[PDB]
């Protein structure tokens, strides 16, 4: 009568990803348990063919199991182990932008921001399954030590599904830095809204699918303040929002983590479509920012040309399409 237990006694660090069994051979199991160090019962059940018997539900960080397997048949036997599961040093919780359900533009990445620094990159890429239909190229850059990033070659066409899985409990990250538990979000790629100023110009010119809809002027930023060129990614927005000068401005969608918004300025109405009169915003005017305000979404592309400005900086973020294809492929997880 042989049993065969997937852990051993005294053994340590044990996964909580992963299942433990019992299996017989030379017979049958008969009864097993299994209850953590304060008595509790941990679930688990022997498979129709009484030989295997499984935990149901998953074990727990930082805890001690005895194990107690008896199987009939030869006739008796016994079996008993007692173990620890990982103890991990410090838990981390993911998070995932977009968010679950959400509708969002075509500039959108997908972002898994930790509360913990990833001493171990690699790892938490490999515990990130995204799932696209219909499927697209993508990859994982790290703009930090807590966020990492993953997007397309090229922007999302419409109604594309992504399925982002982050899947960290278990997974040692790196120096003892645990997932504290699993996150997903679904989300749907919308409509194709991108939105175009030159410097030349000072117009602001909104495309729904490759076809305009709207324009505004707008006044930029001061050469000594200047508004970046190059691609920004749509996040937040707010119908009302001190600035820290300290002041309250309406209707702001947001351009950038550096405080540059499409926004509400009468103040400068006679500057839009002429001269650059802010410190980097898109000043346009109360019933145009009202209007951006209500007819983009996170995730919908703006693109800057021809100010004095600098490229927004690729990591910034918000500026992941500014980062050429072949290197973000390349990734930094090293």
């Amino acid at each position: 009568p042989k049993l065969a237990m997937s852990v051993k006694d005294g053994a340590v660090g044990v996964a909580v990803d992963a299942p433990v069994t019992v299996t017989a051979g030379e017979g049958v199991l008969g009864s097993v348990t299994m209850v953590n160090s304060d008595g509790k019962e941990i679930a688990g059940e022997i498979g129709p063919d009484g030989v295997t018997w499984t935990t149901t539900e998953p074990l727990g960080y930082d805890k001690q199991y005895t194990i107690n397997a008896d199987a009939r048949g030869g006739g008796v036997a016994r079996a008993n182990a007692t173990f620890r599961t990982q103890s991990p040093d410090n838990m981390t919780m993911p998070y995932v932008m977009p968010g679950d359900g959400e509708v969002v533009g075509v500039g959108q990445t997908v972002a898994i921001r930790f509360d913990e620094n990833i001493p171990n990159r690699a790892a938490a890429e490999k515990a990130i399954k995204i799932t696209t239909n219909p499927p697209v190229e993508g990859a994982f850059y790290w703009l930090n030590n807590r966020e990492v990033r993953w997007r397309p070659e090229s922007f999302w066409d419409s109604g594309t599904s992504v399925d982002v899985k982050v899947n960290t409990y278990g997974v040692n990250l790196g120096d003892g830095v645990f997932g504290q538990d699993n996150v997903a979000s679904h989300f749907t790629i919308g409509d194709a809204v991108i939105s175009r100023v030159d410097d030349t110009n000072k117009i602001l010119n909104i495309e729904r699918n490759g076809e305009i809809i709207k324009t505004m002027p707008t006044s930029m930023g001061k050469d000594k303040a200047p508004t970046n060129n190059g691609t920004y990614i749509i996040g937040e927005r707010f119908k009302d929002l001190i600035m820290d000068y300290r002041t309250k401005v309406q209707y702001a969608t947001q351009m950038s983590y550096s405080g540059i918004y499409v926004h509400a300025a009468p103040w400068s109405v006679g500057a839009q479509g002429r001269t650059n009169t802010s410190h980097g915003c898109l000043n346009v005017s109360t019933a145009n920012a009202k209007w951006f305000y209500e007819n983009t979404k996170r995730g919908d592309v703006v693109i800057v040309s021809n100010t004095v400005g600098p490229v927004l900086p690729g990591t910034e973020g918000l500026g992941d399409w500014n980062i050429p294809w072949a290197q973000w492929k390349a990734g930094n997880a090293r």
